[PDB]
């Protein structure tokens, strides 16, 4: 079922992209002057789920929530229960993603893939377990659990496409999750833990060393295979991370765009592209995370974010903030006048 | 009258800013996690025209249009008449700024400060002359003309504030205007012309040398005084550039924020800050222009743009694109829930 899914990811439509580029070149402006907005418009035009043109219909931010066993290693200063509390707030519209998504006209879908607490009413239930295993002493989960969640989340994502959603945004919520994120980045990029381990949610500078040590132990003990994204996710990842990877595989299979968020999302995207390179064309960066390993992770994905906001909240907040930018590419494409109609000729 | 104006620019309200910072720190998120969005919110709170809080009411983009005598030196490949044509399109909603401003819910005000063509119906008439003097052989205009336009535009800007406008965006339109922009940047920053002269609207690489030469001649012949922003503007600037400087002085006097656009706007802001350092606190960067001298100009203004879009259209298009970001800071500030209300305590 997963092989089928990965097999059916459509390649971008080069024909629609060429038509788009020609149309953009003819707009009321010096050719190429709107830079990355032009490039983004063309990219969108190549996505089969969008009907050959840069269009944006309904918008959704999927937030994957889960707890992590590695929290017990003292790698995070936020109380573990904050995952459960914030997930509930996500249903009240008071969180950072909620407020930014509301501003963008997007709906937030809160999905519980493994919070260590009783079920929260109003949150989508796809709970694998009450938190994943502590990666410092063994794997986060079984390969089977990782594959099942990928399928599950993937289907949910592409099913939203049937409800008019054309643009996705991915996000997470899970105390201590910048630890497995860093382990994955280290593994996929071949970078040393010290180079990609950050302060997460205000970790005191004095406790960084321990965090770096925990990441190295996780890798040494699990021996994840860099060439197998599912192996890496199941061993040194987490449920929230697997879920984000699933949103990306689902949107790609649906031929639709997905906006990345910050550091946690970069880790998930490295996994997704490792598992299926065909996913890459559908990914759109949003902002440049203030987390230490962001530069390395983005360099390996060959992505240059549009927004430099020193943000490090997570939740899909950056994804929501960039949605207007995607709408701008559409507006540009469909609403600008044409040079020829004004009798203007430029070399 | 100009001395009065400059004298009456209010300092930022430190009391409102402290109250803002405390409120932001108490929001549902790790302290400081929304980074530059938090900083922007505080900055807005200190602006007297906004009522002690980051608020955005009506939005306006002021586009200053004028022609330049230096066009005759072969520094621009766009036909001179494009200024007049595009200014007319600005009244039809088909231009790049129009489309992006519409997306942001802002109104575009097109102001003719010196187009070399017959008056265009629908465009605000503040025409100094039919194009400014060719800076390669003498000054763009008299000091008197520069001061009069500054006053004129300044009053117009702050008068809009009485109509509910709380956020301004500045833009321009004028063939060959990246030449005087570069001369001004060179003068204010002490950088050599070759380091700040760019391709403007697709100038062929083979004609760059001539453009660099024209900039040096302009400076040698006029001998503008770097410590006198009005001297520089009148000698090696242009009507559109003076006008943009005027919007900045007017918004500051009104105690309101102004969003910069690209390279031309950076030149105008260097002049504005030279003339009145008190203007600085009211300036908000938008994007990082793809023009060659952008880095140097931004470094001298100590500004780090939020958007990296490789844009180089001008017209205030970048300013419009960043307006949602300013609205996001307000949304964050007013709509997020508080940590205490959720019983969350973080170190
Ligand atoms: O980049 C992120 O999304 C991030 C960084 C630190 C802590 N939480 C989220
Ligand atoms: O940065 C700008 O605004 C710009 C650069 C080149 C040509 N026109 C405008
Ligand atoms: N629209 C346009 C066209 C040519 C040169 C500059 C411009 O802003
Ligand atoms: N709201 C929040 C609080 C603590 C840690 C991470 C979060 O996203």
């Amino acid at each position: 079922t997963l092989h089928a899914l990965l097999r059916d990811i459509p390649a971008p439509d080069a024909e629609a992209m060429a038509r788009t580029q020609q149309h953009i070149d003819g707009l009321l402006k010096p050719p190429g002057s709107l830079g990355r907005l032009e490039t983004l418009a063309v990219q969108l035009a190549g996505m089969p789920g969008l009907n050959g043109t840069p269009q944006v219909g309904e918008k959704a931010v999927l937030v994957m929530c889960a707890d992590h066993g590695v929290w017990d290693e003292g790698v995070a200063v936020s109380p573990k229960i904050v995952t459960a509390i914030q997930a509930a707030n996500m249903t009240r519209g008071t969180t950072g993603v909620c407020v930014l998504a509301a501003q963008a006209g997007a709906k937030v879908h809160v999905i519980d893939v493994g919070i260590d607490a009783e079920p929260i009413p109003g949150v989508v239930n796809m709970r694998v377990a009450r938190g994943c295993g502590n990666i410092a002493v063994g794997p986060a989960m079984s390969r089977l659990q990782a594959e099942a969640l990928l399928l599950e989340v993937s289907r949910y994502t592409c099913d939203l496409a049937q409800r008019g959603v054309t643009l996705f945004g991915v996000g997470e919520l899970g105390m201590a999750n910048t630890t497995p994120a860093a382990a994955m980045v280290s593994v996929f990029t071949g970078s040393d833990a010290k180079e990609v381990v950050g302060i997460g949610a205000n970790l005191p500078p004095s406790r960084i060393d321990n965090k770096v040590d925990v990441v190295r132990r996780a890798i040494a003990i699990n021996q994840p295979n860099p060439r197998d994204g599912i192996d890496v996710l199941s061993k040194v990842g987490g449920f929230d991370l697997v879920g984000m990877t699933g949103v990306m595989l689902g949107a790609a299979r649906c031929g639709l765009p997905v906006l990345l968020d910050g550091f946690l999302s970069y880790s998930a995207a490295l996994a997704a592209c490792q598992i299926a390179p065909a996913v890459r064309p559908y990914l759109i960066p949003s902002h440049f995370s203030a987390e230490k390993g962001a530069r390395i992770a983005l360099a390996h994905l060959s992505m240059e974010p549009y927004l430099h906001m020193a943000m490090r909240l997570g939740e899909g907040s950056g994804a929501a903030l960039a949605m207007p930018i995607v709408e701008a590419a559409c507006a540009m494409f469909h609403n600008m006048g044409e040079l020829a109609a004004s009798n203007i000729v430029l070399p």
